[PDB]
RNA sequence: CGCCU
């Protein structure tokens, strides 16, 4: 029930047939790309990195292989990014330094954090930004965009149709049912998308082995003001720099129990200034001060919110637990890890929590505060959404191995035919001829390493 | 289940 040991070459592609390849994204969570190709053309969505197990010298980040389009560079008629989190949007940069006008479609968030990583490689990418309900004609793939809920604000599923039929890519998505900004997963749009016919569905893998559903996020707010009214000193709050409603909740917070919030990390700061700035982030005026004029207010009224809940030693919350940051942790000091703990960080999450309780913390996490919700659709979500859906042929991504079998199983117990369940590989090639999904060969989808120059 | 600098 995986794909064949020795799987040749993918033979030509039928006309009329469309193709399909995860070069990234299975096996291995991460570094998510997927090459559809029509008619000769390519479009893409999603190029992100994998961050590996360890590994120090000469490992920053791992790409996928673009070995199989490196010679059809030509050919690939634009990059759609669902959504803005690194381990999608993160290979953009390197991929467009081969061919640099490739055209990056994607939302208005999205766009602005790629455009901002791709400063810092001198590349000024052509884009064209999308919404919710825009449909847009790219070389031969007819795309419209759905609105989907996320740990990101500003998520897009897409829809491609082609006379091969219509397939659907939902990115990474849950169904937030009391969304921070009002913005659901648009459940009216994939029905209307299910009667006129979806051929073929790749789904988000990622919490499939979870039961139920996904506690809203609005509930993390009652969690976070427990912590602020019990909280005699000062607080510090660590999530990822790209989630905007997280954070906003503890603004929000903050501003409820009289303190001040101060962003502390180069990403942060970058982040919540992008998203400020762009409306995603609402501020009540004079709550967010710079860190330098912490030192003047007491205790009690102080929030840094910064960066590091993966233990990344060079962050903020790891340097002061290792005592080498301006920021000394200090007995009766509050410290919230508001966010996951990604599987392989254990060592490192675990060891920056000792060292926070070693000099004095009292640390809030996951572990013992119900301070984290999920990005992903849990099995409930999932059932709820191939129900909506009705995919004609389903391929799940986003996952390690288990992931995917658990995913291929809900959507067998929705209706979908076990042969049209189709579980893929990093370079395994499916296409979609006549309207159903089959394994026709597979192609070179190794690691690559990169240093910043690779 | 996405970094961080
Ligand atoms: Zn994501
Ligand atoms: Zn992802």
């Amino acid at each position: 029930s995986h794909p064949h040991p020795e799987l040749g070459r993918p033979p030509a592609l039928p006309k009329g047939g469309l193709r399909v390849t995860p070069l990234g994204g299975l096996g291995e969570i991460g570094r998510n790309m997927t090459v559809f190709e029509y008619g000769g053309r390519l479009l893409i969505v999603d190029c992100g990195v994998l961050f590996p197990e360890e590994e120090q010298p000469g490992i920053d980040l791992i790409l996928p292989d673009f070995t199989s389009i490196r010679d059809r560079l030509d050919d690939i008629e634009g990059i759609v990014l669902t959504h803005g989190h690194e381990d999608h949007i993160g290979g953009v940069p390197f991929l467009l330094r081969e061919k640099p006008d490739i055209p990056l479609i994607g939302s208005k968030l999205t766009l602005a954090l790629i455009e901002a990583k791709l400063q810092e490689h001198r590349i000024r990418p052509y884009t064209l930004e999308v919404a919710e309900g825009h449909r847009e004609r790219v070389g031969p793939f007819d795309c419209e965009f759905v609105a989907v809920n996320h740990s990101i604000p500003d998520a897009l599923a897409v829809a491609i149709r082609t006379p091969a039929g219509m397939v659907v890519h939902t990115g990474d998505f849950k169904m937030d049912q009391l969304p921070l900004d009002g913005r659901l997963t648009d459940l009216h749009a994939f029905a209307r998308l299910s009667e006129e016919g979806i051929d073929l569905l790749l789904a988000d893998s990622t919490n499939a082995e979870v039961p139920g559903f996904v506690p809203p996020e609005r509930d993390i707010s009652n969690v976070l003001r427990q912590v602020f009214a019990n909280a005699r000193k000062r607080i510090i709050v660590a999530s990822f720099a790209s989630h905007v409603h997280r954070i906003q909740q503890i603004l929000d917070a903050a501003h409820e129990y009289g303190r001040r919030v101060a962003f502390v990390g180069r990403s942060m700061v970058r982040n919540m200034g992008i998203a400020r700035d762009l409306g995603y982030l609402k501020v009540p005026p004079g709550l967010v001060v710079d860190v330098k004029t912490l030192d003047d207010l007491p205790d009690s009224e102080v929030v840094l919110v910064c960066t590091g809940s993966q233990g990344e030693p060079m962050a903020a919350l790891s340097r002061m637990a290792n005592r080498d940051h301006q920021i000394r942790i200090v007995n009766g000091d509050t410290v919230i890890l508001a966010s996951s703990l990604i599987p392989g960080n254990e060592n490192a999450v675990y060891r920056v929590i000792n060292g926070l309780t070693r000099w004095g913390a009292n640390v809030v996490h996951k572990g013992n505060a119900k301070v984290h919700v999920s990005g992903h659709a849990s099995a409930g979500e999932l059932l709820y959404f191939y129900n909506i859906c009705r995919p004609k042929n389903l391929m799940p991504v986003h996952g390690e191995w288990r992931h995917l079998r658990a995913n291929a199983e809900l959507g067998a117990l929705t209706g979908v035919p076990h042969d049209r369940i189709v579980i893929a590989e990093d370079g395994v090639v499916v296409d979609l001829v006549e309207g159903k999904a089959k394994i026709t060969g597979k192609v070179q989808a190794g690691y690559v390493y990169v240093d910043g120059l690779s």
